[PDB]
């Protein structure tokens, strides 16, 4: 090895020993050094042995005969020099071990293999090396080598073919080759497949069989119980045991890109040598700039395997956390979960398992930017002088701001969430009561407290702007800052000095790596410590105590056996069953009796091993049915309700339906028993659940049933037929063990056994006539009583931001663009001048002009991140403004057309990601858009000729990113609809546990939730593996341009002056990190700025009449005697309100009956105008109500309707929102109203916060406000709506309301008598029109 025939030379051969050492130690030694440890994969991952097929025999055959070649050689040396000896059989028997391993391989089951392909291309490129040198010199052992490389090139060409391998759309990752599963080309068939038509969930592939919830929540299952027995249990431990051995492989594809990484600034050292020194060989500059593509193309195909490995950890971490905690929630005693509420539970997987993905993504970078940081350090202090010491200053001042700012953000970010939260519930308080609130005009009442709350969230994201404004600054500005110090203290520290490119693009080269680590570094820190209480959580949540699983007896098929029990609702109160004893026998009815309080319900919830048992012994026999107090829905159809996961049968399921007397039920329901009933669906009212809850027990068929007081909210007579029909000796349930919890006696003779008790004791059981007779406690007992989104939705939100902001920004961010490729330039000139005396002439000048183009830099950065921030407040708040007023100057008939969900969802998700996605997406897409531009005029400037692979780059960039926007704008679409279902079944499960336990169908629901994250993580996966393909796709594109900004460069080294190349190469090198974020931005912002559009929606709907006309209103006191005139009234809705000619006179009460179907209510919508008359000229007065504006007559006339809407805040604010009224008229209309004892009781005086719908007030007390309400308004028509307290209302109505004109809609005809007038409604027409006593 001498550098005249290898380096010096125009003809770079190799030397003929380091052809027969190093060349051949190279490819068998990796071999040597990977069979060991590749035996561990093998092993530990198996999938069964491939047939036998001719590919894996002509591998095998070609490696014996590779070895008898290579073995040749060591025969016709045997047949001097060292080498001819030790060589041929090390290659001999590395070769065996090839071909020994394709057979391993193919024992293993490996349809593609990745060591046997690098191995192969290894070996044939030193072959080529020693190929050309042997081809160069010209028989005896020459043709063997050609043999040699023959058979290798042969070998690695079919190493590429994937054998035969050992439901439809399975997960092309399982058949993928390997050469395709590092460029990930498996994806591009669904790619392809996202543009031409949408995607929908059925063509989502089926998850692969190891990321499957039943593959990885049951070993997170058994390493917890295993670590709980050796019992100070950590989850770490039991994470780390479970997730470790595969996030281990990070850690060796993280150290060699960053290894690699580094080689970019080596090898732009070198070339920038290679064009400042003239007289070199030309091929020289070829061989650098290859090493320019293979290093960081490889760079890149080594990095996106850290990130797939990283990415798909995070998700098995996030599908192992969920189950987990879902199965752990089913054991847990109640006790213990009294602890925790029942939405912090569900939060352990919507935050607490996303924040474990979220945080596996860059969890191993707490060691990796130290050691870039480090590495990249000793590589600069060589590059330049102890100068470095000057940029770590600038580090270690930066990187503890970013914590201190991090820190902040997270406080009031919080802060953000807790002020959003609190309008939500506000926001859904409107869309409640939204009829009510119509109806007295409160809409402007509720406004300005909706704009208060939101100018509270928006004080908090204006402060949140100044600190993304420095967040910013120093992701961008950090690499100068640093450059700029150490250039600085460099070139003025002495004269000796210089700042030639070797010394500065490299450098800066070294700076524009190292800003990443710095400044993401912080964010991990963050990211850790915020896990520290997810993990701390977690732990608690699943250290819990366990339910007992053998404290009941649950002997299958004297039914019911207790002796001496005693149970508690924990482990130190006191019991609340004292020494409980009774026996149940077979197809008995045992009726529970107490009162309030009692332990009635205890006794059933002890049955099911709810009760925590201290002491006794239970042995309840057979099947259990619960019927609990508090009825359980699923929002399921009311089918799957009763039949819950059971095979149906019409005859006993239409036998169950009307037993329980559930037709009138499903004949009212739109779609009848598919109707979807719960909290989601239709509401369903108490008794009806009842019903519901019991049918299911019912056709749940099982021996024993305990029903937890069935018919409490059900009517006497359905009651009745009820009991009959289902839980009576003659019902349908006559050979079933029956066990009711009951405060009615109405049944009680029937019972076969009454256990009446008192204080959780049993007192005296028996018979209801032995217990009668026995005259004791119960005798005392009975005697207490689609496309791409359009720029016209770009410039819609550009108008929003405000025109003179939205160009502030862009030509601010252009300043900053401009002036960082000028101050590059300017370091071009500065590397560029005479070095006579061995001191820069000009290092002053030069260094004040590359400081003062950097400071500009440092205020067009802070200039653009508080001109896109800024903005994004002022457009939230105009859009915010804008949609409100929509919605509250609209009629109400869309309230009931459009679903409140979807309101609430815009008013909840669409505005947060306008105020806190928007804004971060822009300044990163337009921050990268320029980046890529600005490189590539840099790049094209200084050598014209890149201009050519420009044309062929571009259609492979639009083709990748029309591809991935159109594929991956629907992925994550099909992933967050898929993520709420998950965390919606968990709250179910988390309301129903004891009747699941009950009824022993934990299995199913366990099943349900496993297939819902598993199809949720169907659409997280594909997901994941597109940003990868996105990424691979465009580094080569980013890296084959670093390959043509180098090799112009050096074509044409003669015409450059060794200042542009380093520039270029180093603006090249930045190419392939600003161009995949160029493209995923673009794809997020589409999806962010349809946000805009879904928020203008509802700029284009009929809105209600003005509110206030302002031309014909009316004079102060408009009803000046109340005289109401229905001049021809009809109502459209065809018409439900025809042919109404009538007159009220002022001062005259008149009521309106009829029956369901008539326009009683429909009535009373008139007199508001709640819907504009279709025909009619309804008239106050001397006054058309159609002319004034609604306000105005809202105001004038009174409401009380059927159910008061009582609204969160003080009461002072239900009765009057405006604060209009006086305190004094306040407290006299509540002294007028009944009221003046129950609110003189509030500490809170008239302040009393009363919460959503009122429900700490009784609904006497919420009517009676209502009355106050109407009371206090003092107005002369007043409309009553009827439906204990009714005695209370009738008086206080016809207490001092006699001087006003009342119009009364009730469905009782005692209240009505009354009132004089009467109008019948039989079908929208006057049937009769005169007093009760002609109507009589
Ligand atoms: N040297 C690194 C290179 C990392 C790399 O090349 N890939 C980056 C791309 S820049 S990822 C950096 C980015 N930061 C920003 O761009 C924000 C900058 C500033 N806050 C502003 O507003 O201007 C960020 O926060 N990202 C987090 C996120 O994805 O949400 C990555 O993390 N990829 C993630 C992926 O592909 O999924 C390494 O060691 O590998």
């Amino acid at each position: 090895w001498e550098w005249n025939v290898t380096w010096n030379t125009s003809n770079p051969d190799f030397t003929k020993c380091f052809q027969n050492t190093v060349l051949v130690w190279v490819p068998c030694s990796y071999l040597w050094v990977c069979f060991p440890f590749y035996f561990l994969y093998l092993s530990h991952h198996d999938r069964g042995y491939i047939q036998m097929t001719h590919l894996n025999k002509a591998k095998t055959a070609l490696g014996f005969l590779l070895w008898i070649v290579c073995w040749a050689d060591l025969f016709y040396s045997f047949w001097l020099a060292p080498v001819f000896l030790v060589s041929p059989t090390l290659l001999g028997i590395t070769m065996l071990l090839a071909t020994f391993l394709i057979q391993i391989e193919r024992r293993r089951g490996v349809q593609s293999s990745g060591i046997m392909l690098t191995f192969w291309l290894i070996a044939l490129l030193c072959a080529l090396a020693i190929l050309r040198s042997k081809i160069m010199t010209a028989v005896f052992r020459d043709v063997t080598f050609y043999i040699y490389f023959s058979l290798v090139l042969i070998q690695l060409v079919l190493s590429c073919f994937s054998d035969r391998s050992p439901d439809p759309n399975p997960c092309p990752e399982s058949s993928a080759s390997f050469l395709s599963r590092i460029t990930f080309w498996w994806i591009t068939g669904m790619m392809v497949q996202g543009y031409r038509q949408p995607l929908e969930s059925t063509d989502l592939w089926s998850l692969n069989k190891e990321d499957t919830s039943e593959q990885v929540v049951p070993v997170l299952v058994k390493n917890w119980k295993k670590e709980c027995a050796k019992s100070d249990p950590s989850l770490f431990k039991v994470l780390y045991k479970t997730f470790g051995p595969y996030f281990l492989m990070s850690f060796l594809f993280k150290a060699v890109h960053d290894l690699m990484m580094f080689a970019g600034p080596e090898i732009l050292k070198l070339l920038i040598n290679f064009v400042n020194d003239k007289k070199a060989p030309e091929w020289q500059g070829y061989f650098y700039t290859a090493l320019l593509f293979i290093s960081a193309c490889l760079q890149t195909l080594v990095l996106h395997q850290y990130f797939h490995i990283c990415f798909v950890s995070g998700m098995r971490i996030k599908t192992a956390v969920i189950g987990a905690v879902y199965r752990k929630a089913l054991v847990i005693t109640n006790a213990a979960r009294k602890s925790s509420t029942v939405g912090e539970i569900v939060n352990l997987m919507s935050v607490d398992a996303q924040r474990f993905m979220d945080l596996a993504t860059y969890i191993n970078m707490i060691w990796s930017a130290p050691l870039q940081v480090i590495l990249a350090l000793y590589l600069l202090w060589l590059n330049l002088g102890p100068s470095v010491l000057a940029g770590v200053a600038v580090m270690v001042l930066m990187v503890p701001l970013n914590a201190v700012m991090a820190m902040k953000t997270k406080t009031y970010q919080v802060a953000h969430m807790k002020s959003k939260d609190n309008r939500i519930k506000l926001m859904n308080e409107i869309l409640n009561g939204i009829k009510v609130l119509k109806l007295y005009a409160w809409e402007l009442a509720f406004k300005d407290k909706v704009l208060a709350i939101r100018q509270e969230e928006l004080k908090v994201l204006k402060k949140s702007a100044y600190l993304a404004a420095v967040g910013t600054f120093t992701w961008v500005c950090t690499p100068f800052l640093v450059a700029l110090s150490t250039f600085a203290v460099y070139v003025t520290v002495d004269e000796n000095n210089i700042l030639d490119a070797q010394k500065a693009f490299v450098s800066l080269a070294l700076f524009n790596i190292l800003r990443f680590p710095l400044n993401i570094l912080p964010m991990v820190i963050s990211s850790i410590v915020q896990a520290s209480v997810s993990l701390k959580r977690l732990r608690v949540f699943l250290s819990h105590e366990d339910l007992d699983p053998d404290s009941i007896q649950r002997r299958p098929i004297n039914s019911i056996t207790v002796k001496n029990a005693t149970f508690t609702w924990a482990r130190n109160d006191p019991p609340t069953l004292h020494g409980i004893t009774f026996s149940v026998p077979e197809g008995s009815l045992v009726a529970v009796v107490g009162q309030v309080g009692c332990g009635k319900s205890s006794l059933l919830s002890a049955l099911l091993a709810e009760m925590d048992k201290v002491e006794g012994h239970v042995t309840v026999k057979g099947s259990v049915a619960y019927v609990p107090q508090q009825a359980w829905i699923q929002n399921i159809s009311l089918r799957e309700n009763i039949l819950f996961g059971r095979q149906l049968q019409e005859r006993y399921y239409k036998a169950v339906v009307e037993a329980c007397a559930l037709l009138p039920d499903l004949e009212i329901l739109p779609s009848g028993d598919r109707t979807e009933i719960g909290e989601k669906g239709v509401n369903l009212s108490g008794g009806q659940k009842q019903r519901v809850s019991l049918a299911r027990a019912v056709y749940c068929d099982s021996d024993v049933y305990l029903l937890d007081d069935p018919l409490s909210a059900v009517d006497a007579h359905v009651g009745k037929h009820i009991f009959e029909n289902v839980i009576g000796p003659k019902g349908l349930l006559k050979n079933k063990t029956r066990l009711l919890v009951t405060h009615a006696i109405s049944y009680l003779p029937q019972m076969d056994v009454i256990i009446v008790m008192s204080g959780g004791k049993i007192s005296e059981m028996g018979s209801y006539q032995e217990l009668l007779a026995r005259d004791g406690a119960f005798a005392e007992f009975l005697r207490t009583y689609t496309g791409q989104v359009k720029l016209s939705v770009y410039w819609d939100y550009m108008k929003a931001i405000g025109l003179f902001i939205s160009f502030l920004s862009i030509f601010l961010f252009l300043c900053n663009h401009v002036a960082s490729l000028v101050s590059n330039y300017w370091l071009s000139l500065w590397t560029d001048d005479p070095i006579v005396n061995g001191t820069q002439e000009h290092t002053q000048v030069r260094l004040s002009v590359y400081g003062a183009l950097g400071i500009s830099q440092g205020i067009t950065v802070f200039g653009y991140s508080m001109a896109v921030s800024i903005g994004g407040i002022f457009a939230s708040r105009r859009l915010h403004l804008d949609l409100l007023h929509n919605v509250l100057r609209s009629p109400i008939s869309f309230f009931e057309r459009t679903p409140s969900g979807n309101l609430v969802n815009r008013f909840s998700k669409e505005l947060d990601t306008v105020d806190s996605m928007i804004p971060q997406v822009i300044k990163m897409f337009m921050g990268s858009l320029f980046n890529v531009i600005g490189a590539c005029i840099i790049i094209l400037l200084a050598t014209p000729m890149a201009a050519v692979i420009i044309p062929p780059l571009g259609l492979i960039y639009f083709f990748v990113q029309r591809f991935y926007v159109a594929s991956s704008r629907q992925l994550k679409r099909l992933e967050s609809v898929s993520r709420s279902p998950v965390y919606s079944h968990f709250n179910e499960t988390l309301l129903g546990v004891s009747v699941i336990r009950a009824f022993e169908e934990q299995e199913r629901f366990i099943r349900q939730s496993d297939l819902k994250v598993d199809e949720n993580q169907k659409a997280y996966y594909p997901s994941i593996v597109a940003n990868r393909w996105l990424a691979v796709r465009l580094e080569c594109v980013g890296n084959c341009i670093v390959l043509f900004a180098s090799l112009f460069a050096v074509i044409s080294r003669h015409s450059l002056s060794a200042g542009l190349v380093g520039l270029s190469v180093s603006y090249s090198l930045q190419v392939t990190t600003y161009l995949n974020w160029l493209v995923r931005m673009s794809s997020e912002m589409e999806t962010n700025i349809v946000a805009v559009e879904r928020l203008k929606e509802y700029s284009e709907t009929e809105k209600e009449a003005p509110w206030q006309i302002q031309d014909m209103a009316p004079p102060k006191d408009w009803p000046q005697v109340g005289r109401v005139e229905f001049r021809d009234y009809g109502l459209r809705y065809d018409l439900v309100l025809k042919h109404i000619n009538v007159t009220i006179d002022g001062g005259e009460k008149v009521g309106i009956v009829g029956r369901t179907g008539a326009g009683k209510s429909s009535l009373t919508l008139g007199l508001f105008r709640i819907k504009e008359s279709a025909e009619g000229e309804i008239i106050i007065d001397d006054i058309n109500i159609a002319k004034i504006g609604l306000h105005d007559l809202r105001f004038k006339i009174t409401i009380i309707p059927q159910d008061p809407v009582l609204f969160s805040g003080s009461l002072r604010m239900n009765l009057d929102p405006f604060s209009q009224y006086s305190d004094e008229e306040v407290w006299t209309s509540l002294e007028l109203a009944h009221l003046k004892g129950f609110v003189s009781a509030l500490p809170d005086k008239l302040n009393h916060e009363c919460a959503e719908g009122g429900e700490n007030l009784s609904v006497g007390q919420r009517q009676l406000v209502c009355l106050a309400r109407a009371l206090l308004r003092k107005t002369k028509i007043l409309v009553l709506d009827e439906a204990e307290t009714d005695d209370l209302i009738q008086s206080t109505i016809r207490t001092q309301f006699d001087d006003c004109t009342v119009l009364t809609i009730a469905h009782r005809l005692n209240t009505i008598m009354d009132y004089t007038r009467v109008i019948v409604l039989d079908k929208g027409e006057i049937q009769e029109w005169g007093s009760p006593s002609d109507l009589l």
